[PDB]
C-alpha cells in the first residue's frame, strides 16, 4: 500500500485528507507514476466541427491534416482521435495530443507549418468550424486512477510508470486527495470564462479566456479486449446508465458548473469506430464534479456496479484523469463553430 | 520602438496599461528577450548564516561547498556570491543560481548529492545558519530592465537576448506593464506566508509555505568599469541615498509588506568584494513595492538623479529585475537560523 501522491510532490498539509491514516481502500486501484522530470504536461484537443453528409469527407481530411501536423517535429507524444454528435446536430472530429514537455509544444503550436495554417484567413471560407481547447497542468495538478496495470491511456501514457495498490481512493473526496495540490489548496475558482476576441454568436474566430482551476475530466472505457461475458456487462449493464448520465450533463449540465460535455467513441483516420470511449468534461471547478458524481443516481448506479464486479475484471478497462490548470495555461479558441461548442456556450461576454 | 512584452507572449488584454498606445518612453532602456522555449526559470538563493569572526572561515567554506554543487550534473546555468551583515548583527553569505528549465533545477535539488546534505541531521550541528529561497516564475511572470544592451546580469545571463529600445518605462506603473501576465491579472496577493514544519523561534529545520504572487525584486549597481568620473557619480553620489533607502525597508518595511530587504555585494568565494551590488526584496505583492517606489524620498532622489545622468552613462551598470510567482513554485526553508531570517520574520504561526 502506496500514497498516491509521489514521494517528490508530498508537502507538510495544510487541508486535511478526508479519510484518516488508518484507511484502506476496498479493491485495488493503480496511479500513473512520474519522476521530478516532469514538471507539466500539455493536453491539447483540437477539433474540427461539420454539419451532414455533405461535409463529412471535408472534415476528415481536415483532420488528417492535423493528425499529419502531429508527426512535425515537437509534436505531442501521444495522440488519439474520437468522433461525437453534439446537441446542436454537429458533428466533431476531435483528437487529443499529450506533451510531457511544455517547451516542445509551444515550439510545435508556434512553429511556422502549425502557426500558418491555423491563423490563415484560408480556415474562415472551407465550410468547417476547427477548435482547440488546451490546457497544462503542473504535475500537482492532475490525478489518475486506473482498474489495471498495463498500457495507461490518456496522460498515463507519458507517464514513467504505474504505482502499486494505492490508498487514496474508494472514498467521495478521494480523487481530490489522489492531487498533489490538495495537501494546501482548495483548488477554487475564481473569475469566469470571457470573452476576449471575437463574438461566440456570430462565427468567425473567437478567443475565450479561461479562468483560475478549470477541472476537465477524461473518465475512459474499452471494451476492445473484452470477451462476449466482459462485453456484455459493458454495453448491456453499464452503457445505457452512462448515456444516460452523459446525456444528462450535456443538456442540463450549465448550472451545476459543467462548461461542456462530451461523450466520444474512438474512430481511425477513415471515420471507422473503434470499441473505445470516454468523456471529456470541462467543470468549473473540482468541487462541482464532486458534486455530480457523488449524488447523480446514473453516475451512482455505476459505481455501485463497479464495485460489484471490480474483482471478476479482466478485460474490460475503465479509467479516468481530471485535471485542473491555471488560466496562464490554457486556450481556448474557435473559428466558425457554433454557440453552443465548448467554451463558447458560457463564456462571460462583459463581466 | 518594442513593447516590452515579447510578440510570443502579447494577449487580448482585459486590464489596460498604464499610458496610451502613443505613450514615447524619454529615453532608451532594453529588456531581456527569450523565445517560446523558455516556459520557466528557477532562482534559487542558497544561504550560509553565521556570527562573528569565530566562524567566517567555516561560513567560507560551508559556500565554498554549497558552491561545488552547482557543478553537479543540472546544476544553474549561471551563479553569483554575495554577502551582507543584517540587522541582527549576523553576516549572510548568499549564492544566487538560475535554471532556464525547471526539471533541471529538480534533478539538481533531488539528487543524492544535493538532498542528503540538505536533509542530514549533521547540518543542525554546525554552528551555522543554512538556507534557500527559492522560487520559478513562468515567462509571464517576470520583467527585467537595463540601462544598457550587453552582458545581462542576473535572469538576463540565462535568455536569449537583448530587446530594442522599448516603450513600456519611464513612467510609474511601467514595471507592470513590462509583465506579460499584468494583460489580465492584478497580480493579487492570497493567504499569507505560514510556518508548515519547525518553528521560527527555536531554530532547528523550519519549513515556511509561500503564497500565490509574492514579489521579488533584484535591483542592482555594477561600477567595477567605471572611470573616475562615473566612479564618483555612484560612490559619491548616488549610493548614501540608496543606502538610506536600503536601511529603511531592512529596518522599516514589515508594515509596508516587505518581507525581507537585503542589500549584498558581491563577493569571491574567498570573501574578497567586488565592486557589484544588488538589493534582494521580497514583498507581499507587486503593488506594494510600486508603493514604496513611487512615494519614498531615498528612491525619488536616486530616480531623479538617474534622469538627470542616464544620457551621459558609459560604463556604470543599472538595472532591475522583478517576478512575482506561484505558491506552488516557492521554497523558503531555513536550518537554525534566527528569527528575523528572510520569511521567518513575517511567517504566521496560525492563520
Ligand atoms: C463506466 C463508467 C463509469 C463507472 C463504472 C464509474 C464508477 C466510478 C467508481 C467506482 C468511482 C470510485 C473509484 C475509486 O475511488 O475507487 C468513480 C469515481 C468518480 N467518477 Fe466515475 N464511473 C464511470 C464514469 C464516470 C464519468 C463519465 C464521469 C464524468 C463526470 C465520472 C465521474 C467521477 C468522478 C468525479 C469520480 C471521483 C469521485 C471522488 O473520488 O470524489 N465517472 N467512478
Ligand atoms: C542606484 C539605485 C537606483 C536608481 C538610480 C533607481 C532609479 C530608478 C528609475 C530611474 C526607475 C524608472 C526606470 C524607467 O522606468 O525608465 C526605477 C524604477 C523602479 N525602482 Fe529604482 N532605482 C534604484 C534602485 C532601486 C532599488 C534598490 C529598489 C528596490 C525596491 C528600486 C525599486 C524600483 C521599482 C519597484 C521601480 C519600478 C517603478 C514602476 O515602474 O512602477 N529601485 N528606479
Amino acid at each position: 500500500m502506496e500514497s498516491a501522491i509521489d514521494t517528490h510532490l508530498k508537502c507538510p498539509r495544510t487541508l486535511s485528507r478526508r479519510v484518516p491514516e488508518e484507511y484502506q481502500p476496498p479493491f485495488p486501484m493503480w496511479v500513473a507514476r512520474a519522476d521530478e522530470q516532469l514538471q507539466q504536461v500539455v493536453m491539447g484537443y483540437l477539433g474540427v466541427q461539420y454539419r451532414g453528409e455533405a461535409q463529412r469527407e471535408a472534415a476528415l481530411q481536415a483532420m488528417r491534416h492535423i493528425v499529419s501536423s502531429f508527426s512535425l517535429p515537437d509534436g505531442p507524444q501521444t495522440h488519439d482521435l474520437t468522433h461525437h454528435t453534439d446537441s446542436s446536430g454537429f458533428d466533431n472530429l476531435m483528437v487529443v495530443g499529450y506533451w510531457k514537455d511544455p517547451a516542445a509544444h509551444c515550439r510545435w503550436l508556434r512553429s511556422a507549418e502549425v502557426n500558418d495554417w491555423w491563423t490563415s484567413q484560408d480556415r474562415l471560407g472551407e465550410g468547417l468550424g476547427y477548435f482547440r481547447e488546451i490546457s497544462a497542468p503542473r504535475a500537482e495538478q492532475f490525478e489518475t486512477l486506473y482498474a489495471f496495470q498495463d498500457n495507461l491511456p490518456g496522460v498515463g501514457a507519458v507517464m514513467d510508470s504505474t504505482s502499486g495498490e494505492i490508498e487514496e481512493h474508494g472514498y467521495w473526496g478521494s480523487m481530490r486527495d489522489r492531487f498533489p495540490i490538495s495537501q494546501t489548496d482548495w483548488m477554487k475558482p475564481t473569475n469566469e470564462l470571457q470573452v476576449v476576441a471575437g463574438d461566440p454568436a456570430k462565427g468567425g474566430r473567437v478567443v475565450i479566456m479561461g479562468h483560475d482551476n478549470i477541472a476537465l475530466i477524461r473518465s475512459g472505457q474499452d471494451w476492445a479486449d473484452a470477451e462476449a461475458e466482459e462485453r456484455s456487462l459493458y454495453l448491456d449493464e453499464i452503457l445505457p446508465t452512462l448515456q444516460d448520465g452523459m446525456d444528462f450533463l450535456r443538456d442540463n449540465g450549465q448550472p451545476l458548473g459543467c462548461y461542456s460535455n462530451r461523450f466520444v467513441r474512438n474512430i481511425d483516420l477513415d471515420g471507422n469506430f473503434l470499441d473505445v470511449s470516454y468523456n471529456i468534461g470541462h467543470w468549473r471547478s473540482l468541487e462541482k464534479l464532486e458534486r455530480w458524481a457523488e449524488s447523480h443516481p446514473t453516475h451512482l448506479r455505476i459505481f455501485v456496479t463497479f464495485f460489484r464486479v471490480a474483482a471478476g475484471l479482466k478485460k474490460l478497462r475503465l479509467y479516468h484523469e481530471v485535471s485542473v490548470s491555471d488560466a496562464k495555461s490554457q486556450v481556448f479558441e474557435y473559428i466558425n463553430c457554433h454557440p453552443h461548442t465548448g467554451m463558447l456556450r458560457d463564456a462571460v461576454v462583459a463581466p
